[PDB]
């Protein structure tokens, strides 16, 4: 299981799927309702995926939970038009993922 070290991790996770700009995010990118998805994004990442690894011990460190909250805004940029809802949710969840992981890596 997640190691207490990274409990602040799990605070930051929870509070991205809180956000009001989060809905896009919280379960894998649904083939029911869009093709053409994993054809185009070979890492898929959302922030069920996340919390899920996070609390069994699938991430040593900090710095792999951030590569995958990376992830999923990186892929978001790939896949959608940057004036698109899910484009613009995207922009809005890295820069508060940023933001709080700026309080902690300075
Ligand atoms: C392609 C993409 O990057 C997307 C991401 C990250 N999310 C979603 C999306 C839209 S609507 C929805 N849910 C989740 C589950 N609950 C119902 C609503 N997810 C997309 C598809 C965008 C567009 C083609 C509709
Ligand atoms: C239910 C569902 O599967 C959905 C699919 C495929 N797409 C969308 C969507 C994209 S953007 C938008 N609007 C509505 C009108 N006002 C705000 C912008 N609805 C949904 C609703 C999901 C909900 C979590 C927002």
């Amino acid at each position: 299981s997640m190691h207490s070290d990274l409990t602040f991790c799990e605070i930051i996770l929870m509070e991205m799927e809180s956000h009001d700009a989060a809905w896009p995010f919280l379960e894998p990118v649904n083939p029911r309702l869009v093709s053409g998805y994993r054809r185009i994004i070979k890492n898929p990442m959302d922030f069920s995926t996340m919390r899920h690894r996070l609390s069994r011990g699938g991430y040593t460190s900090s710095e792999e939970f951030a590569a995958d909250a990376l992830l999923v805004f990186d892929n978001c940029q790939t896949f959608n038009e940057d004036d698109s809802e899910v484009g613009k949710a995207g922009h809005i969840m890295r820069r508060f993922f940023e933001s709080r992981w700026e309080e902690f890596y300075q």
